[PDB]
């Protein structure tokens, strides 16, 4: 059949169900941003940086330059997208208004740069994003922000891996696009991905296993010694959410990052990193659980809240459950 | 100062030890095909492979091996190739013959491929010792007689770590120019880092030592944080990582891999030359990885590397259930 | 203010005039061609023609293949867009009927790779276009091509130059785009752009200066010996239409081809040379004649017309019209 | 057989001829500055000139700023490889002496950014340099870059058209090499590149014909009416020296921007234009005259002296100098 771009594909899908076509402008933005973030993550005019014309300028803080650029680049396609009322970044302490006279009916909540300690030794790193209507009558405040994830538009993220891809649901499933730097555009690569109903590969920060509860200690222990006669799983920790979380949809598994002694809320954040990776998981029909009930259920309290996080293949999550319903 | 490419660094350094230009053409299409695999890895042409102009035809591993045994083989500078890729060694052909051997693994992670995360590609390059004719044995060459090797990293953007005994440097693509860019030169691994990378997954087949050195990177005996983890799941990322943040990196013998699972010619010897070109160590937990005597061009063996007190805290262990 | 990408800026003002979206999305296929022919007129991939991996695949004819791929891009991409229903290319002696089940409401009419004779010296080439509304009732054929000038939706053309722009318009001016190459899109660099109302280059090839009417050798011979001290005029021929054409816009000063004794029909051709560049022309407040009417006038008769062309700054192409009275 | 890149294919011959590198080196060093020059001929960045991120810094002279990065970047590669003494650019008025710590023993004479007037309608551009071994026992001064065209060591140039190609000899013919912006480096497409004995176009600005002598007006009179029953040749003018050199080079023809009475010693530059190109229409095969005396004959007196310039096939220029002869 036909090559199809992602704005195409898109608007085919916005006009069909003739909607207003301000979510397709706010895709179609958030994808520009993107594809810039790329191009500067890969590297792009590092020669000018090194004085090719005489003009030496080496960077200090790197993930510095890079998160901050990332920030401007998603936050400045956003508002001139005139789609956005509120939006929620990792890098900003309070929530950002849109101007007024910018002022559209979406919240849009995101990480621009995913995966910071992975920047200075060039591993994969991501953009996080999810997208909310405003629903309350007021006016725009960070309270708009504050919708549980079963309340998501559209999500999906921006992997800046050996390649870089963009995972995208609307609530119809997982699609996967790929960008060609030759076209410039992203290509159709995968319609309705769906998750392994098992797999093979465990993913999770060992070092804090003296930090554990006697769930998680216990579940990593079935993985390694199978109660089973079955081979142990393999193990899996790239350090960005991004690269893990879509290894472990297009391979099948778990990732995990569950609270811990010294992080009894977990590490990662509900609005701008959990959220939309339970969105994309669950849409690909997967489970994302903190441990005690669905993330997608839980009613944020502020903006930049923690919550532990537990996702992947069912069967593997199901298995997780059961260690947790099994040690209280 | 002046902004330097990789290859009018090498030229400079090639033409002040007056040498034949022969180990300077040779790195120089060595890095032509680690561009065209970088362009590849990035996905450059999908459109085409999807129907933009009416052929919808929906291959990596393939391509990279290609593209660096024609672009070494046109080089002529090379006689033997070992290739991850190849059970045999590839003799090149008399007229395009040279004086060096060089072993590769042309992608590096396969298992990463698929999923997008970083994956590479690693070289040693030996000169031909034997006055024979050229064959495989002359790729047999401990990796204390590595003329140059390095390795490219196709992560979020790509780079290439050189050596030539003098240290490690650092380059890195800019993708505007085509060209790689000095970007640190002579590179010093920490004495001792905070993170371990291995693949858990094997515990129930570790000896004893691999065993209690994680439970001591969990389980600090001196009050100290734990370590933490990282496992990419590609030698040349995690290799890389330990390189720049410092740590370790354990691929050990297990019950199920009793010579451990790296190779020596293309996998262990040419990192094992680059951390200890920036003043770290690798072993195979019996004596240094160079230091291997290889007996047959595919052979596996342990390797633990990194940071310098990381490993000594390893061979301790090691040690210390004998 | 913001920073605008064409398909953004297309978007915004199909939203403001509640259109089905049609348009923005034929003009959206189209952009995904230009962008992929520029990137194959650019010699992306030129490498593995010459055996880079051990495949020597070395074109013979350099200009068969590019403009034989230029119109795959465009005919695939128009069709695919599900917006058209009739093609009239350059390469195809018929028009092409799209397939019912791909049909939509727009005929387009275009060169895919104008400028042949430049392409093996690597002078500017380009991509030329002209938009139309079906207007029959019954099934598509190629009278819905044959529409006059004055009919046109939207119209424009592709420079493939030292950069890559495109000049677009709907009926509001004429705006110009630049490709940034590390963006992979389309930025809007000029709003609404106006020919100067007289130039300093006339443009024209004078090889034919032995088959020229009276009124053409007279023109040509006052733009060299002017009789009013001023000083002559520049000359400037690239030999590719919309790189001629572009100058004019861009710098002033008048564009040729006339009719000659051994083209007495003139050779530009009207659907997808002549009509399209006289649209931007005019839009951009110049003119565009055949020297007996303006070319959006003339009633199109067979898809491959052919018809003189005479367009640039207003008062340079009087001067002209008044030498074609003069001479009978 | 193997695909060769452009340093690849000057180092095999650097070897053979086993000299010191110090050539190969400068040749290197001057790529990167063409490589540098393309891509910011192309555009690449123009997003970020364009606010993406937030910050507008639109460039008011185009022309300017590209002629001067151009300038910075050959200025800085070429010094930087230590393989120079002397420096002549078409933008800086007196001589560029190098750094005693830099100094090596070639003298380069450039135009960084040839055919600047066609740098805002992206007509094609280019970049110009011969290369000249210090023969002085003195020290470095701008009387070693006054060297006759017959010393030249090498030259060549970059064409940043609708592809960006370099041609270059030296000594042994012409070799052509294209730019694969996917794999960023010059493969060699044409090896002895030979110029037609006898062409069909001929190019040069005809809007100074009031100013022509009467040679050059018998000529251009010549090959649009001839007296033999042959066609008249075709016109081209692209503005740019180094795009309608090229062509000639590869098409045949001619190429003239002789002397008139606006400009008695010509217009075009000696040290960095016409003695570059005059040494690549040579080694093909082709002719380059004053019409007085070869080009590369002319003993320079000046820096930026101007020299008339006639080259292309040798039969045509011979019938170019047929006629100086024959109108004293
Ligand atoms: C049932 O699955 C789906 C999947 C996707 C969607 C949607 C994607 C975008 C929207 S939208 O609200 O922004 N509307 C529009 O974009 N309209 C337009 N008019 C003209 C043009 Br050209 S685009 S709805 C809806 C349902
Ligand atoms: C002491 O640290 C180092 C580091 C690197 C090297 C080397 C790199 C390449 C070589 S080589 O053998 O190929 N010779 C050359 O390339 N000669 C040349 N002539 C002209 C040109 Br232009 S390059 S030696 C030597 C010592
Ligand atoms: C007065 O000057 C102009 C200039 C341009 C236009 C036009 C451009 C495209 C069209 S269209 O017919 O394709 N419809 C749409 O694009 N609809 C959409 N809805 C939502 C989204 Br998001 S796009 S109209 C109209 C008038
Ligand atoms: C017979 O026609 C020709 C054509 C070209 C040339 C030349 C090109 C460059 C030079 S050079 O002077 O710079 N020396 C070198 O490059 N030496 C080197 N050694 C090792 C490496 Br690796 S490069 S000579 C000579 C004769
Ligand atoms: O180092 P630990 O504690 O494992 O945290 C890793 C997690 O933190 C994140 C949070 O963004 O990365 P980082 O702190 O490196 O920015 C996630 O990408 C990653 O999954
Ligand atoms: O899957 P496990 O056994 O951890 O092996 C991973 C190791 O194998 C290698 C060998 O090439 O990758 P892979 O099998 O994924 O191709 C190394 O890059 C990586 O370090
Ligand atoms: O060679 P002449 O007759 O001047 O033709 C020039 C005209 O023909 C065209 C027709 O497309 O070029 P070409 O045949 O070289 O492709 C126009 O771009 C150009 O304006
Ligand atoms: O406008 P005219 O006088 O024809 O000058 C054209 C010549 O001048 C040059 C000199 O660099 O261009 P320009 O003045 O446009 O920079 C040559 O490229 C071109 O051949």
């Amino acid at each position: 059949t036909d090559m199809l771009t992602l704005t195409r594909y898109v608007m085919e899908k916005g006009r069909q169900a003739k909607g207003t076509g301000e979510l397709t402008q706010l895709l179609n933005s958030m994808l520009t941003a993107i594809k810039a973030i790329s191009s500067a993550v890969r590297k792009a005019g590092l020669a000018h940086l090194y004085g090719i014309a005489g003009s030496v300028n080496v960077t200090g803080d790197e993930v510095k330059k890079l998160d901050v650029l990332s920030n401007s680049l998603v936050i400045n396609m956003l508002q001139s997208s005139y789609s956005t009322c509120v939006l929620v970044s990792e890098e900003n302490k309070d929530a950002i208004i849109t101007a007024k006279e910018k002022r559209g009916k979406y919240v849009v909540c995101f990480d621009p740069l995913d995966g910071s300690s992975n920047i200075d030794c060039l591993a994969s790193i991501g953009t996080i994003f999810a997208i909310y209507r405003k629903t309350s009558e007021d006016e725009p405040s960070e309270k708009d922000a504050l919708q549980c994830g079963r309340n998501i538009v559209a999500a999906g993220y921006a992997l800046y891996g050996s390649a870089t891809l963009v995972a995208l649901s609307t609530g119809q499933g997982v699609d996967l696009f790929m960008l060609d730097p030759a076209l410039g555009e992203f290509v159709l690569v995968e319609k309705d991905v769906k998750i392994k109903k098992k797999g093979k590969i465990y993913s999770l920060n060992e070092g804090y296993a003296k930090y554990f509860d006697a769930a998680t200690t216990e579940y990593v222990q079935k993985k390694k010694f199978p109660e089973d006669g079955s081979a142990p799983y393999g193990a899996r920790y790239v350090g960005s959410m991004v690269a893990d979380v879509h290894r472990t949809l297009v391979y099948g598994g778990i990732f995990l990052y569950p609270a811990n002694q010294k992080s009894p809320k977990g590490k990662l954040r509900l609005l701008y990193e959990c959220n939309p990776v339970a969105y994309i998981i669950e849409q690909a029909g997967g489970l994302a659980t903190t441990g005690t009930q669905p993330v997608l259920d839980v009613k944020p309290e502020a903006i930049h809240q923690r919550v532990p996080l537990i996702l992947g293949s069912p069967e593997d999550v199901q298995e997780y459950l059961t260690c947790v319903q099994k040690n209280q």
